[PDB]
């Protein structure tokens, strides 16, 4: 074959996992809403893609959410002028879509199951008190002027009050803008004036692990150059002393207590912005309101197989487009349980996720590889019953197959079907991911595209879509899907010179992936991150996943640097585990192991010609420092 | 029997009045909604309470107003959190309910007998001529930048243009906050800040009773310390000099005649705020009550339908202030929306002289009257020679809200208003009700004198013991009134305090809504409101009501009014000390003054017992602007303390 | 050649007038209402209001908007259909500019206007000349409900001056220059004298018609371009009321229209009075200044989802033939022109509805001739900016017309002739006096802005319970009228 899945040290025939009895109507469980095969996916799928899916689109978009105005158009417009345009005579109201309705039907029903830092702080949540709190916030902004459209920056840790900040801002129709708790001024000052906004809700300190985040202090550093910004609500998240400018600042409890604890909603139009959401100038990424919110809701439906009753526990952060749509949008959506996670998955202990697990009785389990990197890194003595869950997910980037398995055997006791989920900021929703009760899944491959989805492969070096399996280039898609970012706030050049000119006709994700024979999708990393040696173009998650495979290593990252003779050449970056012993196995020695292990697992023209990580807030790996440093550019 | 009725003159046996002919379908009169007993009442109030009362309430919200999107949830929410919502999905607007849908149908039929101070100057005002004004205002308004949701402060004496000032601001979706015209610049001003208003709607002057109001200039002087306001609308009422800012102030007939007599309405989510009505309460601030829009409008709506039997070509009299919350539920808001004739009654019962009333009934062949108490007293006060000479054949329902109405007083009525012809209604209800709770429906209840008997739709009310927090089961019971689920016209918040909201009324009796009044259900079911739990007075382990010897007091040949307060006493506590009010033609010589004291002292010890006889009397000459007598000063003063303040100087003096 | 939609005779034209007049006016104009134009909500009232305190409303209730109209919904139905043939000044630079095309720059614009702040409601200036992108400026207006007021291009600054301060406006729209009959409209220029003494606008949005250097007040005045190349090619539609206002057109006198009823009245006149079908071509040399290029160049055409001509040019630019060189090029089907234009010195199959906007009686025999080739229709037309569409002209496949008069009033408006000193109409045939009109019409103007009593005092006052046009018009035994 020509198209070879990420190394792994598991034997191929032995790596075809059929869905198990769990995701089976079996033991009391709920029967999937897809299954039992791969057949019954595609017949699902193929209603959904192609010039007879509107039918299933209206339908599905008229039974996930309510309206207060029906649409007359299921979709219009496209990528080369990014006019893209879903369900747009329709009226609706997102804060309505998760609150209200839910409310109405189940009012003392847990909505968010709150996982304070420390785990004795922690509460359950009801629909009844996130609805009254949100419609409190959403007094508060109004009181301030706060219109239909205006932007509100968003700089909240992982307390239960952050989905109550998001949905006041839908609930008027305002574009919230999250801004991850933990960056630096002037990274919060930069999106603060991009997205023009007046008001700015914050707290006045977080907790993460036990250590203490100063993000009223950094509030106040990054407000000094945001002339703009004129208001500032200050939950109290631990009381402890921090400084509140007299008039611009005022705490959210005080101001909530003077407001009634019900507000109306705001009518808005599909394609009337929901938020933006930023990516490490800054690219604000724009989502309009029914498509995305359809998206979400779709999808944790179906990816995640979410039932009624289930209790959902994405770990991931609301400061990311993970948690926009797998903490908030989607979960209360379709009405069902939500965890908000204010801890690192190693405290107390390396257990907590699994402690959580078993507190809660969760359901559904969504981390992504960086942390996947802890658990089965330091030990499994911390891996309790966990008979609860029933579908593990993964994000972020690609999963080196090794970790994979330990997700399948200690976390899901072999009874859990694995969902690796690829998709990125831009596409609102999962993109490419396999259904737990239909597909049987291979570990490191995304599988098949989702309802809507429609992807090819192209040949980068021509152009040209490559038709069949056993494929290999770079991922695109055909026609717009729901859920898809509408523009880049006031920089709609920049979205279509980088989404829709690079391949016309197409949208263009940014990442190597290859098609096997099977079908199955293959996603390799990012298109600016291959190496080409001698002709030979190289993708950083084939030689990073080699790496690991050898004894002590933790974590790896490959770059290229000119090479007179080659090209370029490999350059592997690497991270061995606290326990390894550095003096027997001398650096030089190390190295010459892993050069032999890439050129065994891969071919020697992959070997690294140097063998020595930089990773920012969101968990990815700053792969464009450790290439420029190694060319000498500071 | 453990609970008494207030006490009256007539033998309880004879003191039980059924529906008369007028309200029996008879004399030419429209048959009532609800008849002929109480029978019928129960049977339709039971499908407005209780965990069934939902298709009820979609039925009649959906029946009596126009919306411009249907509403899905009926209702949700409840007390403990002041989160109350009605109709929530639906969207609507006043304006178009009370003006624009009847103009369409009948755009010449009257929507405002405009009774002015000087009765030559009075006319009828059209369904057509109030919209265009409504339509014109609107759109001035938006010329000062007005939104929806803004606060509009409006400081109007009682003119016909009133209403369309307060239509204007709800068609365009603002906020309005009327303003009693008489308050000081001082009570002004903190209404007008605490709303944070943009824009004031006042006149040049005002006139009652044939004197001139400064509203002009008591604005002006309350605008020096008001810095949010922008924009003063002044409507040229008497013409006569008055200053005018620069800019700041405009001549409504100047603004509205450049604007078209055409304006879109707001389509406004039910639970919307349509007004902020302040009352000088409580103690310390304002307190800004806020209703939304649908549960509010449909409460007026189906009250003033049901408790005044009205009927589409009725002539309604409510002669209270559009200032006050009995202005806006049932001058403008219940019966515009309703599509009937409404008044707007620019003088006081006294101007010319006290025969103003029924010369408007009779001049205007008006179909029910509503007023208070303390004008019933008033009138009675002055002779019976200026109501005997009319006819008041048009009446058949006459109306009282304020305050318990003594006996005395609702038996003048009865007689000489309605000629012993009309049903009595006795309306108990507060601002924060939004409108009424308990009275007796016309055509169905008959009534007793000083009774406002049975809740209406979609009030589910009752009587706690305020020293064990439970319900008190069965009849025959006294204690503290309270209701056990929210109604559809219940105030939302106050404006910017909802802290206030629920400390006021929803902590008290957890579970609950507190009126704050006394209340009592007698052996046959009706209810009693006998006044303020605040105004409670103890004599001996004895817990009276004003309004129990303030009804036997006035019992007494020439008593007009009358007013008790307690005072601290070292062996009861308490002691009931009376200040009295004579009529003019009783002889203070014939029946020396401490004659006339012990003959009253008499009488309470008789009817209530010794506990309830005063200590002591003050013989005044009157009492201390919504009607309301201020007792809280006259209790001050007998301890030593220290709308009019030189009877409060009278009364200082012989005490 | 298709089908007339009224024909063959006057009994056809009887029958149908017969329902746009009377007490059944209603139950027509609401099927016409819902059949022609696409409504977000339904009316519920036909018609209320009228004459007397200028309170005039039709379908109340509903809610629409005329981009949606004008645009959206045809897009969706046929997104490369050409909306508009640019005649540019140089014939070589003419091009099709389809519906898609045409979409996406109103919602750019659109755009553009709301992160300027403009809201629902507000006044936006447009001083452009008959270059394509005048309807998207006017359309980008309309579909976030923000009032548009059109001053022609040709205008001097002080003229400018004064119907930009009258509507209050904060924004304002203009080219660098202007191109017509080969001459130069510098346009920014005489924009930039007036805005001196404009205190109210605060952003101006420059339009590169030729790329010659002209001045650019920092801060002020951007790029349209480049404003544009920073927004998404959607925008949603303000969800407006019928009686919203949509634009204003100084005559200064600010004619206001509403919108269900302005759009309405455009609508059904263009499919009747020009007999105008899905693939037909209307080309109006009027210019978008005035309500002749608002009614039937922008409004009319794309509201029926036809194409529809901005011609940049004038009747004798290169020479006199440029209207049949036009018509032939493009194959018009109908011709719109002034009466200034036989008097200077082709196919033109394809035409076959001519009509004018009073001229000489024998142009109407030369315009049936020359132009027509008596194959063609002829329909007189004869209106002002307040009546929102024409008022006076013949339908041409049913009305046996004749030269100078317009047969019949256009569906809908019941006119009449009052003696100016007794104050009395003059009924009958066989008379002469001041016109007037009797009941409203949907499309007639609402007020003049912030001078409604201007409003009442010109055109209500004059005569009780009447329009008053302000023009002699006289009737003759065959019931046509002559102005
Ligand atoms: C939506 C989350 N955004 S993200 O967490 O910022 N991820 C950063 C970038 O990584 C890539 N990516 C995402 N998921 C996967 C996956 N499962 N396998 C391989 N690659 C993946 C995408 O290009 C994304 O843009
Ligand atoms: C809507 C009235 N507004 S009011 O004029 O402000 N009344 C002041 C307060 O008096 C009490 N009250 C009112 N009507 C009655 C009545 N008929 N019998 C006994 N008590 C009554 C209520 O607590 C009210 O709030
Ligand atoms: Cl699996």
């Amino acid at each position: 074959h020509h198209v070879h899945p990420l190394p792994d040290s598991v034997p191929e025939s032995e790596d075809l996992f059929a869905p198990p009895p769990r995701m089976q109507g079996k033991e009391g469980r709920p029967k999937p809403h897809i299954g039992p095969n791969y057949e019954s996916y595609v017949k699902e799928w193929a209603k959904t893609v192609g010039p007879n899916s509107d039918e299933w689109w209206a339908a599905k978009a008229r039974e996930t959410l309510d309206w207060y105005d029906d649409f007359k158009t299921v979709r219009a417009g496209g990528f080369e002028h990014g006019d893209v345009q879903w369900f747009p005579e329709g009226t609706l109201n997102a804060a309505y879509n998760c609150l209200d309705r839910h409310y109405y039907k189940n009012p003392k029903k847990t909505a968010i199951i709150y996982e304070a830092d420390e785990p004795s702080e922690s509460r359950e949540v009801s629909y009844e008190e996130l609805m009254q709190e949100t419609c409190r916030v959403a007094n508060v902004l109004k009181s301030y002027g706060v219109k239909k459209g205006d932007a509100v920056s968003i700089y909240l840790p992982m307390t239960w009050q952050a989905a109550a900040a998001f949905l006041a801002c839908a609930r008027i129709g305002a574009i919230h803008s999250a801004v991850f708790a933990g960056f630096s001024a002037e990274s919060l000052r930069d999106r603060v004036n991009d997205c023009e906004c007046k008001v700015l809700i914050t707290t006045d300190e977080g907790r993460r692990g036990g250590k203490t985040i100063a993000t009223k202090q950094i509030v106040d550093a990054a407000l000094q150059q945001c002339p703009l910004v004129e208001n500032v609500l200050v939950l109290r998240r631990t009381g402890n002393k921090v400084p509140m400018t007299e008039g611009r600042d005022k705490w959210w409890d005080e101001e909530c207590a003077k407001m009634p604890a019900y507000c109306p909603c705001e009518r808005m139009a599909s394609e009337d912005p929901l938020f933006i959401l930023y990516t490490s100038k800054p690219k604000g990424v724009v989502h309009s309101t029914a498509g995305y919110l359809l998206g979400t809701a779709l999808t944790l439906k179906y990816v995640f197989d979410a039932h009624p009753d289930d209790r959902f526990a994405c770990m991931a952060d609301i400061g990311w487009i993970t948690g926009h749509s797998y903490i908030i949008y989607g979960p209360l959506a379709n009405g069902i349980t939500t965890a908000v996670f204010e801890s690192t998955p190693v405290y107390p202990t390396p257990s907590r996720y699994w402690d959580f697990v078993d507190k809660w009785k969760a359901t559904q389990l969504y981390t992504a590889p960086t942390a996947i990197r802890l658990l089965r890194r330091m030990g499994e003595d911390h891996v309790h019953d966990l008979s609860s869950l029933r579908v593990l997910g993964s994000v972020g980037e690609p999963i080196n197959p090794e970790a994979w398995h330990w997700y399948n055997d200690f976390a899901g006791k072999n009874q859990c079907a694995i969902v690796d989920t690829y998709w990125m900021t831009e596409t609102g929703s999962i993109s490419i991911a396999p259904l737990p009760g239909a597909i049987s899944t291979k570990p490191g491959s995304a599988t098949f595209p989702f309802f809507g989805m429609d992807v090819d492969i192209i040949d980068p070096q021509t152009g040209q879509v490559l038709e069949g399996n056993d494929v290999e280039g770079v991922l695109v898609a055909r026609r717009p899907w729901p859920s898809i970012a509408r523009t880049v706030y006031r920089d709609h050049k920049r979205y279509l010179e980088t989404y829709m000119k690079p391949y016309p006709g197409y949208f263009f994700f940014g990442d190597g992936a290859a098609r096997d024979y099977d079908g199955y999708m293959w996603i390799k990393g990012r298109v600016d991150d291959v190496i080409n040696v001698s002709g030979h173009r190289l993708s950083t998650a084939e030689v990073e996943s080699a790496l690991i495979l050898h004894k002590g290593v933790a974590e790896t990252a490959v770059v290229g640097c000119a090479d007179d003779l080659t090209g370029q050449a490999v350059y592997a970056f690497v991270t061995m585990k606290p326990e390894f012993d550095l003096k027997a196995t001398k650096e030089a020695d190390l190295s010459k192991e892993l050069a032999i292990q890439v050129r065994k697992v891969i071919g020697p023209f992959a070997a690294p010609k140097k063998i020595y990580l930089p990773k920012t807030r969101s968990g990815k790996i700053m792969r464009r420092v450790l290439r420029k440093i190694v060319a000498g550019e500071g």
